[PDB]
């Protein structure tokens, strides 16, 4: 178990600090009479001392008061487990106290304290209570029921310091605000952090200049703010300012305490770009596919499962390829009901996009969730079930290369009785610091596989990662089927390419498509301008906000050398990746098939669209 | 018990129960050769003219017929071992989502009680089931629930061993309606009160009364043309719905709601009644307004089955306990000089002046008391500490408010007064409605015996009574404040210049050293002309009161209509609740025992953190 902001994952008269102290580790503590951290190196930041933890299951919770005045050794209470974790202005305190009951609980549940099991239920209920708060769904009363909780565990366990008791006691102000305001101060809470242009604001316009719809006022050097109404998180303001002005969490810590809960089972899902971009922090070139050092570094932090976004985007295609067969054959039956084109794409930047400036073309995208909700949906609701958990004994970790899909996996579509299928993300930039800190070094790890039920994937969903990959695998498998011929060369350079704006013919049997490729918002609104005026015709769109696609991903690493050059690069490891695939089509993916053989029983059907699609536009 | 009709009723061989959305629900003799269309026809149709959707066969255990069945022979051996022989008609007015939310609750009651052994081993499964209808009516779910549904209904038909469960037919038959509810948030029936928003209908015919009455201006349309709400802006007031002539305007009704939680057994049913309830519902069975059939409403409630039955004016006690604590406060920091402080501070139960202020008077948001309305204070004690207490969960307590308006049910509906998708009051049932009730299933409060109102959460004082008609809830804040300022008792506890019956009223209370002003407004336009002349400066005040009904909640949308002078009847009804006041011992709130009791043993004192926790909310979040 470990725990610090950075990272780090630390696997008689000896403490173990892992609290918010730089260097965490377990020291010989000296015995001489505020600046212990200090032996410890302080605090990450110079944040102010919080609090501390004496013993992780259960000890003593120390407060500010004993901050310049001796600190008693001894009081460390007999049952000091050894273990501290200290904690500095930067922790919230509802998601430590989360933390700590998940571990009491686990323990109680494993045998190992049956003295507890007398109050395990009143545990569970704070939890809940916690639960409730970091979702932002919460009164004023939930305070109410803990204090009372606390008051009845204290009886049973006879304590004379209750840590719930305490906690009500020392932080009632940030209770409240997590409460009453919907605001979590340090952005722990990942449920309650918007993306926010913070006070080091210097109103230097740089965002102005770059959002692509215009989402920011503001004048001058005043402060400048996003209009989330218009926002579609496509992130180019958090990568343009010169400063950390605009800040949009970081569930790093997160990620780490579930890893360190014990007996909790957590599974991770990863992008298709990332994998040629992250081995860039340790050596390798762009494009260089390092998925198996990956999996054997997520293993190494502790994840219990290591699966693929391409799967999912196997599964997707299944889906998109589906519908615009259908809508095709519709159009050529001369059913004018139909709306084409029909938009595949992952991007969740599309909908804000379109819903606030294209409202005659909300009919276009295809209804189909994306890759990464329909893995987590899949995971959650069978391949959990299968194995006998429940949604929330599972912790779904998806590594993506945007602040998007974080905005995406908070949507409350994509979520149950607040179990979020995606319980949260963690961008390819966190991750490569996550491996930094914990001294896992992607160039020199061993390979590992990633698991199957869920992870195999095709060619067409690993091209997802780049521009133009969408349309072209639910092009392979549409036309391929509708036509009856398997394609000699089933490469579509057509939708290759780089520019912002491209328009391709395909032409397969009988059948000629006329597709259109953005990448860029501005450009989307180029091609989607001229679809409106009907300067040109489409009966398919791909819509990227990013250059490049998943690959040039805002929560990718920095490029290095020519921007063009590496991202192009990566687009073509994916294209690589692709090419080395014995199966190139989605539908060829056997786990995807027996997804449909033993559960939705075929695309577009009724229970298909229960799970895998959502109703953008409701 | 068993029973159910839309007027609604709870009724307590060739014989049958019939008792679903047919006229005459009743115990019927079947011809030897009888569809059920048949059936249905002796019993007199259905409710208007609805058509059949379906009927349940057996309440625990049978079939389910739906249009197929109709003009077919009526086997009886769908009557299979000790099914009882009733049958519930379902027309399209009925939700599949609330009526399968009490199907599954029965089943679930009686397999809870050991009468059903048998099917324990799928107990988990379909509560499983009655969660994700839950959600379905909340407007909580995805698409997904359906999937989740089919597993469940398999599930179940596996370890039963059945041929055909109900759940994945219902799935066959309904799933455009599963569907509306979930991705529309839409309930076609109205069933669903989580899904019901206050709407225009289409038997609209543009007459314009509606917007004559509004008193923000709310409503749009014109000639014949159909008339629209601006949600956005819409106090909850009701004066529209007063004056539809036709019933295009809906705000819901929970009556059949009520009725099912009535029938379902070992189910725990509260009930709370607002103050102006109980000197107007009388009207409807030959008492005189304004005479107190408290006692009778009591009787009535419990014949239908209620459980407990309390009084929100008990909790206007509690309320005033809290508002009356804000207003000193407030009071003794201006004297020290505080511009920190905001006066006036507005004391009121009323709904409608939340967005009234919040639309039209921005500059006064600090204006009104944190307090929560006397309703939701009832709600949260008897969830969070009466429930506590007698070891039952939130869940297990059905708490059913009576009150006067739909804004109340506004209020009740609100996520504030809620957790863990728990509304701490279930729903609201106006005067009418349950006139309606006891009218149709045979309780006559003029013959009926008297029986008391149960007592933690019952008693009350005559400052409590009052709320129920203008300018009492002021009056009551002021009685205790003053005593507690001057620490005098006064011998003459009422305020005569609070009473009376002008829009707007002026009072200048003086007791001891403390002098107070106080402005009280009855009828939202006469609360706009206060509040301008408050802005303007022409008028100070250090308390206000605004209530949206003339004459206060005695007048409530939700009241049987007057009979002769609307004015004469509504003052009636007002003097009624005052002689309930003259009439009681204790005549301040902060005499109450039972809400003393709360303090000493929960929250300790008013304005404390508990009490800040439980009992205030935040208007304008
Ligand atoms: S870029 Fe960063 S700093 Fe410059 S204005 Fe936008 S936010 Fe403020
Ligand atoms: S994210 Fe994209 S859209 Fe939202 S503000 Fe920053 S730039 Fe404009
Ligand atoms: S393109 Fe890929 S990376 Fe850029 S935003 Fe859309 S999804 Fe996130
Ligand atoms: S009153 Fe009833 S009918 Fe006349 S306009 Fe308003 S709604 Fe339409
Ligand atoms: S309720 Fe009151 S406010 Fe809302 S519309 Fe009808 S009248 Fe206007
Ligand atoms: S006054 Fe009483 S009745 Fe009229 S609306 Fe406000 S609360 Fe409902
Ligand atoms: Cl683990
Ligand atoms: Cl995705
Ligand atoms: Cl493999
Ligand atoms: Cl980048
Ligand atoms: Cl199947
Ligand atoms: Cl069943
Ligand atoms: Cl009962
Ligand atoms: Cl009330
Ligand atoms: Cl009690
Ligand atoms: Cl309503
Ligand atoms: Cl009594
Ligand atoms: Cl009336
Ligand atoms: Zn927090
Ligand atoms: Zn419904």
């Amino acid at each position: 178990l470990g725990s610090v902001f950075s990272v780090f994952s630390e696997e008689g008269r000896k403490i173990a600090i892992c609290g918010k102290v730089n260097n965490p580790g377990i020291i010989e503590v000296p015995e001489g009479a505020n600046e212990i951290i200090q032996l410890c190196g302080g605090l990450i930041n110079k944040s102010n001392f919080k609090a501390a933890q004496i013993g992780l299951p259960f000890g003593g919770f120390l407060t500010e008061d004993s901050l310049d005045k001796e600190f008693d050794f001894g009081i460390f209470y007999e049952n000091i487990a050894r273990t501290i974790i200290v904690l500095s202005q930067e922790d919230c305190i509802i998601q430590f106290e989360k933390f700590y009951i998940e571990y009491l609980l686990a323990k109680i549940k494993d045998g190992s304290y049956k003295n507890y099991e007398v109050v395990k239920e009143d545990i569970t209920e704070m939890f809940n209570i916690l639960n409730r708060i970091s979702k932002g769904v919460s009164n004023m009363r939930e305070i109410y029921l803990l204090r009372n909780l606390a008051v009845t565990v204290k009886s049973k366990m006879n304590q004379k310091h209750n840590i719930m008791e305490e906690i009500i006691d020392k932080f009632y102000e940030e209770i409240e605000e997590h409460i009453e305001e919907k605001k979590c101060y340090t952005s722990q809470c990942n449920h309650l952090v918007k993306l926010t242009i913070t006070k080091k604001c210097i109103g230097c316009g740089a965002c102005k200049r770059a959002c692509p719809v215009d989402c920011i006022n503001g004048e001058l050097k005043k402060k400048h703010e996003i209009d989330y109404n218009r926002c579609t998180h496509c992130g180019a303001c958090v990568s343009a300012c010169p400063v950390d002005a605009i800040s949009a969490g970081d569930n790093t810590m997160l990620f780490l305490r579930d890893l360190a809960t014990p007996n909790k089972v957590v599974i991770t899902q990863m992008a298709p770009a990332v994998r040629v971009a992250i081995g860039e922090a340790f050596g390798f070139e762009p494009g260089e596919n390092v998925e198996k050092k990956i999996a054997a570094g997520l293993r190494k932090l502790g994840v219990d499962y290591v699966f693929d976004t391409s799967w999912g985007a196997d599964l997707t295609i299944m889906e998109e390829a589906a519908e615009l067969q259908e809508r095709l054959e519709r159009h050529l039956a001369g059913d004018e009901s139909v709306k084409l084109p029909i938009l595949t794409s992952c991007c969740p930047s599309w909908i804000k996009f379109i819903e606030q400036n294209y409202g005659d073309m909300l009919d276009v995208p295809s209804s189909a969730k994306s890759p990464m909700e329909m893995f987590a949906i899949v995971a959650k609701e069978i391949w959990a079930k299968e194995k006998g958990l429940s949604r929330d004994e599972v912790t779904s970790v998806a590594i993506m290369p945007c602040i998007a899909k974080k905005y995406e996996a908070s949507r409350a579509e994509f979520s149950v009785d607040m179990n979020y299928d995606v319980d949260y993300v963690i961008t390819t930039r966190e991750l490569i610091k996550i491996f930094e800190n914990s001294g896992i070094n992607l160039k020199e790890i061993e390979d590992e596989e990633i698991d199957t039920v869920m992870g195999e994937y095709t060619g067409a969903g690993i091209i997802f990662g780049r521009t133009g990959g969408v349309i072209e695998a639910a092009t392979r498998t549409a036309l391929e089927k509708m036509t009856g011929e398997r394609f000699d060369n089933i490469e579509f350079e057509g939708l290759r390419g780089w520019d912002g704006f491209r328009v391709c013919e395909l032409e397969a049997g009988d059948i000629k498509l006329r597709i259109g490729v953005a990448h860029g918002l501005r450009e989307a609104a180029k091609m989607l301008d001229k679809i409106r005026s009907g300067e040109e015709f489409f009966h398919a769109i791909e819509i990227m906000a990013c250059v490049g696609g998943c690959i040039g991903g805002g929560g990718q690493p920095k490029t290095k050398g020519n921007k063009q050059a590496a991202l192009q690069k990566r687009a073509e490891g994916l294209n690589n990746i692709d090419r080395s695939k014995t199966l190139r089509r989605s539908n060829e993916n056997p786990e995807v098939l027996a997804i449909y053989e033993k559960y939705l029983d075929h695309p577009l059907s009724n229970k298909a669209h229960e799970l895998l699609h959502t109703v953008y536009f409701p």
